[PDB]
């Protein structure tokens, strides 16, 4: 067994304005290195692993595609595995800050204190756990985010395949929230809590070799349709200096609904094609029919059909399923495991013209009555020798929503030197 390694990593990133020329910040035209050794034990039925990360950057640089000063020191992961319950070799029980990852990344894709049990077999795959926040464990940040405070994740699932690459399975997540939102005229932060309740999400999903890069099967395919209720309290927001003021709570019950399809052309090894739409509901009396995200999720997925993974609502927009419907075209191109290309076009629309989105990539306001978000085309490229460079692209047009004021255009463009020890 190989005990330890080094994880080297040099990101230069290239943000335009992020809030399309309406406000102080929104650009990163800097440099960094993300440096992450690890350590490994295995004895009998037990298993013990960490690893660490240390960041100098020019400028706050994002370094970590997951989700989540200058220089940091930080602890990633800690965990303790055990795999002595069932005779089953797929079967373990880890405990501690683990990655909690799922194929779409649209449910569970972080680094998280937890305790998870796997169940994986041939014919039948099933998961459950408990997973809360007490700390972000880095250098820079001494108080824990409030909206990742009092949160607790009760998550499970259950997946079969009925045919040989086609699955069918059930999932289920429940977010209890026991903290409180802030109070009328109060300093509302950027890491501040935007609701709490009680919420179960309860979804169905089909896949065909979804996010499998080498695949027998000429066409692959995707559907998921998930549910949201129980009761939350959203809290309302005001522009004023530039200084989001808290100005009340609207408290309610949910009843949103989310879907995910799409449809992969696999013409032959390296050349492919597909499209795809996603639907989150919005709107409804007191945001009632508006969906949300677990608020786990990276919304990352080999979708492309390829080994890179490409943002599933642009690297730009960054969106995510909350009043928002989405139309999704790509191309791909991969030559064995030296290359891999892809293009992606995207469109976004409101499901409700009054009510917000759900974005990360863009803080800008939205004008009422105007659904028409915008369009986006992204590129990423692969050059593979452990090592390997990385260039992930996205040029972001604005819409009518954002109207004039706004740039013509906004970027986000990465380049990644990974060199592994
Ligand atoms: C619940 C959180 C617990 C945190 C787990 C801590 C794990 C930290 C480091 C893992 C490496 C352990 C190596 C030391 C060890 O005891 O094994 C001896 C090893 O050298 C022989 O294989
Ligand atoms: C300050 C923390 C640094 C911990 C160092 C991690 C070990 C690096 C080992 C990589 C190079 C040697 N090798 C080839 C034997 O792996
Ligand atoms: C394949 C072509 C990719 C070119 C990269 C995109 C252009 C961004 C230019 C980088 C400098 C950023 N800045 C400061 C000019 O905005
Ligand atoms: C071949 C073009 C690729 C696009 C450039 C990627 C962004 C790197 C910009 C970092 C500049 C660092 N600087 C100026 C702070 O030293
Ligand atoms: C390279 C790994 C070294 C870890 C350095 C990180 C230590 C800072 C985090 C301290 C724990 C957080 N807190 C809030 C509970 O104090
Ligand atoms: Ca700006
Ligand atoms: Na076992
Ligand atoms: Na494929």
């Amino acid at each position: 067994p190989k005990n330890f390694g080094l994880d080297v990593k040099i990101t230069g990133e290239s943000e335009n304005d992020r809030d399309l020329g309406t406000a102080p910040g929104g650009t990163l035209n800097d440099i960094g290195i993300d440096l992450r050794p690890w350590a490994f034990g295995q004895w009998g039925d037990w298993s013990a692993y960490f690893m660490g990360q240390a960041v100098a950057a020019t400028d706050t640089i994002e370094t970590d595609t997951l989700q989540s000063d200058k220089s940091y020191l930080a602890a990633r992961e800690f965990w303790v595995d055990y795999a002595g319950l069932t005779a089953y070799p797929g079967e373990h029980l880890r405990f501690g800050r683990q990655r909690l990852r799922e194929d779409s990344g649209q449910w569970q894709d972080t680094n998280i204190e937890a305790l998870n049990w796997s169940f994986e077999t041939t014919l039948l795959n099933a998961h459950a756990g408990v997973a809360q926040r007490f700390s972000e464990y880095r250098t820079d940040l001494d108080e824990l985010a409030p909206e990742d405070k009092d949160r607790t994740h009760v998550f499970g699932d259950i997946s079969t395949q009925w045919a040989p690459h086609h699955r069918i399975g059930v999932r289920i997540h429940h977010a209890d929230d026991s903290g409180h939102l802030r109070r009328p005229g109060e300093e509302v932060d950027n890491l501040d809590k935007t609701y709490t309740g009680q919420l179960t999400w309860l979804g169905i999903e089909a896949t065909g070799d979804a996010y499998n890069y080498r695949s027998s099967m000429p066409l692959n395919y995707w559907a998921s349709a998930t549910w949201l209720t129980g009761d939350r309290d959203n809290l309302t927001t005001t522009t004023v200096d530039d200084r989001r003021i808290a100005t009340g709570k609207q408290s309610g019950d949910v009843n949103a609904f989310g879907v995910d399809l799409g449809l992969r052309w696999n013409i032959d090894e390296q050349w492919k094609a597909g499209v795809g739409y996603a639907r989150g509901s919005g709107g409804g009396k007191d945001g009632e029919e508006q969906f949300q995200q677990t608020g786990l999720e990276s919304n990352r997925s080999n979708f492309t059909g390829t080994r890179s993974r490409v943002h599933r609502f642009g690297e730009a927009f960054r969106g995510e399923l909350s009043n928002l419907q989405a139309a999704t075209l790509f191309g791909s191109w991969q030559l064995r495991e030296d290359y891999d290309a892809s293009l992606v076009y995207h469109k976004f629309w409101r499901v409700d013209d009054d009510s917000d989105i759900g974005t990360s990539g863009i803080n800008a306001a939205l004008q009422p009555g105007e659904k028409d978000i915008g369009q986006e085309l992204d590129l990423v490229v692969t050059k593979y020798f452990s090592a390997l460079i990385r260039f992930r692209g996205g040029l972001f047009k604005p819409g009518d929503a954002y109207g004039p004021g706004t740039d013509s255009t906004m970027h986000r463009a990465f380049v990644d030197f990974i060199w592994r020890f």
